[PDB]
């Protein structure tokens, strides 16, 4: 499982920095 592991660990990393604006 440490494929799938990544995948969701990735997700959670990618959408909470990208989920607001990058402001100054």
């Amino acid at each position: 499982f440490l494929g799938m592991l990544l995948h969701g660990v990735g997700h959670a990393i990618h959408g909470l920095i990208h989920g607001k604006q990058n402001v100054e």
